[PDB]
DNA sequence: TTGAAACCTTT
DNA sequence: AAAGGTTTCAA
């Protein structure tokens, strides 16, 4: 329902999605497993925010 | 205001 | 215990 910045949403469509684990998002972006749990926090509450329009 | 580990909580 | 969320820090 929200289109924010790139970073923030490819993560909350991986995990939430395909069940995509923390590991598995990291792993496989070959990125963190911290930033995946940041990107996340903050996907969210973005949507949080910008759900109110 | 990003990336990332520490640190609590949920499963 | 391990995955999932959160608070916190340095750049």
């Amino acid at each position: 329902i929200l289109k924010l910045p790139d970073k923030y949403r490819t993560v909350i469509v991986l995990k939430y999605i395909d069940e995509l684990s923390l590991i598995e998002i990291g792993e496989i972006l070959n990125i963190p497993v911290g930033t995946v749990k940041t990107r996340i926090h903050r996907g969210r509450e973005a949507l949080r925010k910008q759900l109110r329009d």
